[PDB]
Order: C-alpha cells, then sequence, then structure tokens
C-alpha cells in the first residue's frame, strides 16, 4: 500500500494522542525514547533504506528514527 493515514507519522497507520511535534504511532514515541533516550548509538542496522511507508518494514532504529524525525518528534536530542 502507498499511503492513507499516518499517524506514526511515517510507519504508516498506527496512532494516538499527540505528544511531541508529530503524530505518532505510540509504538513510535516508545521506539523514539527507546533508541534515543537510553539505547542508541547507530548508523542504521539494517541499512539506511530500511523502508517504511506501507508496502514495507524493513524497520530499524536510525533509518526511521530519522524518517520519523523528518516530522521532528521530541524524543529529540534525548536526553543528551
Ligand atoms: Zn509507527
Ligand atoms: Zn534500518
Amino acid at each position: 500500500m502507498p499511503r492513507v493515514y499516518k499517524p506514526c507519522f511515517v510507519c504508516q497507520d498506527k496512532s494516538s494522542g499527540y505528544h511531541y511535534g508529530v503524530s505518532a504511532c505510540e509504538g513510535c514515541k516508545g521506539f523514539f525514547r527507546r533508541s534515543i533516550q537510553k539505547n542508541m548509538i547507530y548508523t542504521c542496522h539494517r541499512d539506511k533504506n530500511c523502508v517504511i511507508n506501507k508496502v514495507t518494514r524493513n524497520r530499524c532504529q536510525y533509518c526511521r528514527l530519522q524518517k520519523c524525525f523528518e516530522v521532528g518528534m521530541s524524543k529529540e536530542s534525548v536526553r543528551n
């Protein structure tokens, strides 16, 4: 599937209740702090073409931390 509703804002349908800057998947805001806040040092592991619209996934940290970050969600420079 191409795109209908985000609210991940990227990975690409799952939502809820708007925290920081984006529309997030709740899974995403969880992911966002999970990597950023406590458990990231990363270039991307899978590869940085690790794909999320909804054909996809192919999901990892840096890749779509940074694509979810295109809609600069704040788990930001967290908490660093
Ligand atoms: Zn998501
Ligand atoms: Zn990846």
